Parts: C-alpha cells; structure tokens; sequence
C-alpha cells in the first residue's frame, strides 16, 4: 500500500498487486528474491526489474502504446519478510517457435546486471498450458533408453571415466569397456571432451563403438555411450552427431551431450529438433554463476532443471514456490526430463539415495566412488546392489 | 612451501610453483580469486580446481597415464593476502577447431559448481600466441562499419527503441527512423525482440529497411540496424540472417545481435563463421550471475570480453593481472572487439565519457538519456555535442 | 444494470460494460444493430452472439479453461434506443498469416443464422494497429495505375 | 444408423491437448465423428500443426480402446490457396489413415473456389461444407438473396 504510493505512475504500470488470476493462462509466473540495490525498496526495484525484463518503459516516452503496456510485466505479490517477488510475464512477449533462450533473455537477463537489485534469484517459474504448448519439451525419455537396455526396477547405472581427460581414445574405450563388462549401462563423454588432438573425436567414436559392440558381446546386454557433441559452431555439433549416427551404432545406444550452459540454449533445441529420436543429455557446466548459493544474482537449479525440459533435454545433471504440473492441459502433457546423479555413488549409499529420491528414474553417473579390484568389479558391486534393492534384500545380507 | 606440505599427491599433481615459463606458449594463463569451501586451504582448493577443470584426477586410478599427467592444470602462482590462484591450462586440452565454449567448460564448468571453494571467480586469462592461432577473432570490425558509415573522430551514436517491446513492427520502424533523421548511426534491436507475434521478424525487418531508406534519403549518410538474430535454434537463426540479407539492404547496413550468453556461443561462433561480413554485435544479457561483484562465484567482465573477442564478436556491451597482447606473433594479430556502452548517454555527459574512454572508437546505445522536444531533436543534440568535440570547442560554447 | 442481472453467469461471461480500453490493442471493436428474436432483452442475445462469435460458451461445460474465458468476446457498449451493440474481439481468436475470411467465419458467421436475433447488422469495425500488422493490406493502388496511365487531376 | 458427430466446447481458446482430449473423450465414448470449429485454424494458443498432431494422437489411442474407427474433420479454411494446401498436406501426411480425416472448409467466408479447389485437388477426401455467413443469403428475416435449398444444391453441385 505506502509501498505503491512510493512508486511512479512508470513504476505502477509494472505493479498489479489485484491482478485478477495470474494462473489465467496469459502469464508465465516469476517469483524472484530480490533485495534491492541502495535508496530504492523492494516494490521500486520489482517494477524497475518488471520493466526490465518485459518492455523498459520506465521514463516518460511519447512512444508508448497502449498495447505496448498490455505486454507490461506485473509485479503482483510481494513478501516483505522473505524478501519475495511474483512478478507474471504475459507470454506473448517470448519469441514464437519455442524459443527458450529468448525467456531467459527477458526473465534472467539484463535484470541480473542491473544495479537496482543487490540479489537478484529466480526461484521458480510457473508455465500456463497455453504457453507450455509453445514449446517441444522432451521427446525421447529415460523410459525410451530403459526401453532400449531392457533395464527396469533399478536407476541406470552410469560412470565418468578417469582420468577426465589425457586418455586415448583407445584408453578411453577400455575403460569405458571396463565398466560396460562390469555390469554398468551407461558412459558418458566428459563434459569437454571434444576433439582433442590426443585424442581425436573420429578415433574416440569408433573405438567406444568397438568396445561397447565387445561388451555388449560379452555381456548379453545392451550399453549406452552418451557422447559430447559441444563444438565451435552448429555445424561441427552436426557433423559429430552424423559422426556418431554413421560410425554406425545402433538406436539407442548413443545418447547426444551437450553443455546447455556453455555451448547454449541454441544449441540443445538444435539437438532436440534435429535428433528427437536421441537422448539429449544436459551437461550443466558453468551452471554455478547463476544457481550457487554463495551467488545472490542467479537463478535456481529448479529453474534451470524446468527450462532445460522446456528446450527438449531428456536428462541433466542434479547431483517448491509454485505448484507446476506439466500438463498442457487446465500430447497430454511434456515428457519427463531424467536426473542425472553424478559424484561418489558406491554400492553402499545406493539404497538410502533411491530412498532419498523416492525412485528409480534417474540416471547415477558415479565419479569418486569406485574409481584395487578393478573397475569391473566395482560395476558388478553396483548392479548386485541394485538388485538387492530390488529384491528387498538387504546389502549386509546379499553380500 | 607448508601448504604444499598439506597437499595429498593426487592434488600434488596439480600444483607446481617452479613452472619454468608460465608463457612459454603452452599454456592459457588464469587467475582466479579463490576462497576454499571449509577444512581446506586455498592450496587444496586450488589443487581441486585445477583437477576440475583439466583432467580430474585427484584419487588414485588405475588408468593414468603420464600423458594425463602431462595434460594437468598446473597452480603456478598464489598470493595469500589477496587470494589468488594463477593456473597453467596446457591448451592442447581444449577442442580443436577454435572451440571457444569448450575453453570455457573447462574453466569456468564444473569448477564453480564445487563445494570445495566458497568463492572463485575468473578474474582475468592470457592467451599465447599459438593457442591464438586456433581461434578466428572477429573478422568484422567497427572500422569497417565507420568505413560504411564514413564516420569518423566521434563514436558511433546508437539508441534503443523505447518502449523495449509492445511497439508493432510499424511503430518500431518509425522510431528508429526518428532516431536516424535527427543524425544517430546505429540502432539496435531489443535482445528478446524477435518473431514476436505483435511485430513479426519478417515485417519488423522490411518496415526497418523502409525506415533505412527513408533515413538515407534524408540525410544523404549512411545507417545501421543492429538485428537480433537470436532464436531457437540453428535454423531458425540463419533463416531471419538470410531473411535480413535478402531484404535486401546494402552491405554494412545491418548487424547479428545476438545474445551470446542466453543463445549461446556456439551461436556467437556460428554467426563469426557463417556471416564474416557481418557485424557481429554480442548483446551479453545473462551476463550478471557471472561478472557482478556480489557474485563471488564467476568470472569477470574483462574475461567474458576477451572470450567474446576470441570467439569473433564485432563488438560486445559494456555499459589488469595479465598484460594481454592480441598477437598472434610472440593476420599479424586479432582484430578488435568494438565497446558498445548503454545507459543514459545525454550530449551534457558525452564529453566527459569520450575522455574516460580514452578513444572515440566504441558505440554508445542510449537508453533513459533523452527518451519532449523529439527523439530527432535529442539525436541532433547529440551529433552536435559530438562535432564539438572534435571542432575542441567547449559545450556550452558550441550551444 | 437490470439487463445483467438478466443474463445467466455463462452469458455473464461475455458481457463487460467496464472493459477499461476497448481500443488497448488487444480487440477488434465491432458494432452491431441487434434486435433479439423474441423472449431475450438485447443484452442475452448480445452475449449469444459475443459467444457464437468467439468461444460458443453459454452453457456449463467441464472443458472450460481460464485461458478459454480470456478469449471471450465482450459486450462492452449497449444503446438501448438506437438497439445498437459494442463487442471486443480479441484479436488472438483470429487464424494467423492475415486469414480475413477467418474473422468473417466468427464476426459475421454463423451468429447471422442465430434464431436469437430478428436482426443482426455488423455496422463497423475497428482494427486496433497491432491487429493490422498481421494483414497485407492493398499493395497495388490507384496511385500506381495513375503512374502507369499518366492520368492525374 | 446416423453417423454421431460433435463439436468441442468451448468453441476456441482450449490448446491442441485440450481440444485432442477433448475429441477422444467423445470418440472412446463410442462417437464417430469430430469437427474443428468452423473458425478453428492455425490460433498462436492452438497451432494447427500441434492440433493436428494431438488429434491423431487421441484418434489413435480411441482407436485402440474402441476398435472402431473414427473420423475427425479439420477445417482447412485459409488466408490464401497456398495455405490450405499446406494445411490439408500436412493432415495428409500428419499421417492419418485414409478416410479418418476429413476437410471441413467454410464455403460462404472462404468462397466456393476454395470448396472446388479442396473437391478436385482431393477427391478421395470428405469435403466438409460448412456454411458459416450464410444467414444473410437464406435468414427469412432477409427478403434479398438465396434459399438453404439453393445452397445446398449447389454446394453438392461444387
Ligand atoms: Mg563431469
Ligand atoms: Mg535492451
Ligand atoms: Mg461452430
């Protein structure tokens, strides 16, 4: 109340705190923690980031349409001990084709450079079903490569190799093997692992597809390569994957990386659209700036875990504001996105983490955890656990 | 000396403080501010930063390999008192093809989502010489764009179209010319602005190139439009830069805006590689959650510049511990990245600006500055200001 | 006021006297002369044909969505003397790619074969400039065909 | 027995899922046929091509939970020629089974050029003819322009 009567009439044009239903379909919902940045409030800095992040009519402009104040930004609640903002985007605003970098240009853009705000967080988002149709979201899921490995009743069992880098592409293939023959299902590329001059992305190809034909031999069971196809420009990206396509795996057995940060938005929509019939692991490197805890100007995991379905990823890593159901519906709904666990997962903490999560749809790439009595028998360790979990019985007592 | 001491020989393997030659051409030289997470030193951190972001071995495994060894990060230089960490990458260890996100996967990846450091932030890198030669740089330059404009010993004046978004294509077109008519070179797209369906790309593109024309004619001087060529995806992308081509205007009469954080740098690359003629202008929204101060986790302005640079940016927004030198010689070397400054740039403040500067070679897109005697008016005010300072005759004289 | 208290709460939904700008840019504004087809006031069959012309929600139906009830067409002027109404389109409704035949399907579609008016006449409309960004409009003109002829004055 | 059809409610503003789920529940019900509205076109908040993709998808899974067929009428009513075209390939090759999809045009709005361009461009197609603005030729109320009995006889004629 004083609050608004604070505010400019520029000002109160980006705050409606009687909005009359921000879940009315025509709104994508923000709700940011703010703090502002010096001799501004909290509602001064909310318009002022309203008007950022929608159409920048701060100032007087003998430009201004009244169309142009629809597309306005609208603060609409606020919570002053929490230091909270809701802030509803008319959809409108976002680039048509479902593009995702473009509401992430508007919503965690210039707002986050803007001196108004000392901490500046997206919390969380809310997308009305109008728009989520927009957008691909998802198309091929953890169901398709559990499917395709003939896996179920336990979370996909996945491994870095190390060292992360400085390997051969032979060396990388073996041991790459090593854990494939030892039971797991899934490796992945390192998250920068590219075409190295030691260790050339041709030569890695087929030699992963040499070692996983080995293993999947001596195995009986199908195995998954998820492979980095980060690149310069979109072009070596599309070379890589026809690479991959044409080495020639079976369907299925590669899954598509790509670092969603880094190489960006642009980029895994490309992959989404190109190879929806591939899974789309998002690697989050350099996700820290924005979803650290330490950062006050960013935005959560949970945001960026949602965008990243929103782009099409069918997974990303993982290592609450608005009740979101991803329906499409007031085709039914957007495929899943699959967690991804990465970092010292032995057989020993499986158990309480599947009982930490609640299920079982969600891939565990191990780093620390295993890597004296080889990594296959590390991978055998897991898979037994695994299926202790599976049968109800416990690891004491299955081992 | 003690610290070293502390570390294990896994983190030992990334740490040596008697690197003969730091840039003896091997290695991209970095600092970073570096706070340790809790029960580790900076030298620990620093050990697992570097492992982080080179090649993560910091356990024993069985698959190293001394070429991995030779692949290492090396912490060469720390300072206690201010907290910093200089790190050695050989650069062998980034993708070949001048794959900039993957430099930055690397070092700003993983490393600023580790609990292992509260605080660290890339303040500054060196680039050798030979690792320059991997990498384009920007091709086009803002000479090339005085040389279209055939302007010269003032900066390029650039405005914003107020409001940001809500104008139809018309309405956008119209006050782009005004800015235009009244003397101002350069105007930019909003960094969402887009196929939106009140302004469609197709029309905003031909109602622009109206305006353009319009302006020409006008004034007799050339104009610029910067486009935001920020989409989806790839296709999308190249589809609205053919679509600008083929409107079609003169070469030099438009720019790619393209937000490099948001889209990506593939994107950024795709465009340097694709459209070598083309003014490639880095709109860095999204930039805050790395380069603000309160954010301890990120990298610094300087950095995301000189990336942006490297990754063949015309000019980059604007708004030290290396002394960097852009050859290439230890085609002679890289071409510059042209400082575009936003925000409030009046005719009364240009002077002072330009002497801050030091130079007049950057564009300055104004924002709140004079957005009720007219846009044109505004504009002439600041052509005006502009020719007194290069006549040397004072303001309030000249007014 | 007495005539919204005679519409039901569907009908309700397509009847806004206190539309805050009708000229936003959001609506085409279309005037109609309206006399109803016996036992409906001018404002129950106004609502009918608001309905019939943008979203055909005048019953209770479980499929209804808030998005859906953002896309209704408003009675937000009436003259009772000169039986004339006032309705929002918002322009949303109408196919994308400049389709004109699409807004006569809904303006002037089937709300002229409604037994819920005697008479219907679609007077004038009003294209708000943000609507008129999605259509063509002439690009040969008479300016054109007096440059070919030489034929001016 | 007559061939049970129905329209969706409401009219317009559900999304692609909406308007498929919406179609499927009257199919699994034992309905047979389903009709876009007459001005149900390429809408930003219904994009033709996700609705045509949703319908298939509700038509197939009814399909399944029935075992009869069913039929869904589009309406392919455009700004121009190029775009219904576009919009009766892409149901074309969306791709339904022959017979399961039918092209409903307005014939009155969008012209009896359209109505012969759908009939001789697909013969094999359900012409759907519907008569949307026909009210100011056939209304009693209206003393100038034609009977339903005239246009309809010309619509078959078309
Ligand atoms: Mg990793
Ligand atoms: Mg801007
Ligand atoms: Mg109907």
């Amino acid at each position: 109340t004083q609050l608004i009567k604070t505010l400019n009439i520029h000002q109160k044009g980006y705050v409606n705190f009687d909005l009359p239903n921000p879940k009315n379909g025509e709104y994508l919902l923000a709700v940011f923690h703010l703090i502002s940045g010096g001799k501004l409030n909290i509602l001064q800095a909310a318009a002022e980031v309203a008007a950022e992040s929608s159409t920048g009519t701060n100032f007087n402009v003998n430009t201004e349409t009244p169309f142009s104040k629809e597309m306005n930004a609208v603060v609409y609640q606020i919570d002053l001990d929490q230091n909270l903002v809701w802030i509803a985007y008319p959809w409108r605003l976002f680039d048509r084709g479902g593009n995702v970098q473009n509401i992430l240009t508007y919503i965690v853009g210039n707002v986050l450079g803007m001196k108004e705000v000392s901490a500046l967080k997206l919390l969380d988002v809310w997308f009305p079903p109008a728009m989520l149709e927009q957008y691909d979201g998802p198309s091929y899921t953890l169901d398709d490569m559990r499917k395709y490995l003939n896996v179920y009743d336990r979370p996909i069992l996945g491994t870095i190799i190390k060292p992360k880098m400085g390997l051969t592409s032979a060396e990388y293939a073996e041991a790459a093997y090593d854990f494939w023959v030892g039971g797991g299902d899934f490796v992945k590329n390192d998250e920068p692992q590219a075409n190295q001059d030691f260790c050339p992305y041709d030569k890695m190809v087929r030699n992963v597809k040499a070692a996983m034909d080995k293993a999947v031999k001596e195995t009986g069971n199908k195995k998954v390569h998820s492979f980095n196809v980060s690149a310069a420009d979109f072009d070596t990206m599309i070379e890589r994957c026809e690479l991959i396509r044409n080495a020639g795996f079976e369907p299925g057995s590669y899954a598509f990386l790509i670092d969603g940060i880094t190489a960006g938005w642009m980029a895994v929509q490309t992959l989404r659209r190109k190879y929806p019939d591939v899974f789309i692991h998002f690697h989050r490197a350099g996700h820290g700036s924005f979803t650290r805890p330490e950062n006050p100007i960013g935005f959560s995991v949970l945001v960026l875990s949602k965008f990243a379905r929103l782009a099409g990823a069918s997974g990303i890593h993982t290592g609450h504001f608005f009740e979101q159901e991803w329906s499409k519906i007031f085709w039914r709904g957007v495929k899943k996105c699959c967690p991804i666990i990465s970092g010292g997962l032995n057989p020993t903490l499986l158990k309480p983490f599947i009982d930490v999560m609640g299920n079982i749809d969600f891939i565990t790439t191990m780093g620390a955890g295993c890597h004296p009595k080889g990594t296959t028998a590390g991978a055998k360790a897991l898979v037994q656990a695994c299926e202790a979990y599976q049968k109800g019985i416990d690891i004491k007592e299955y081992a």
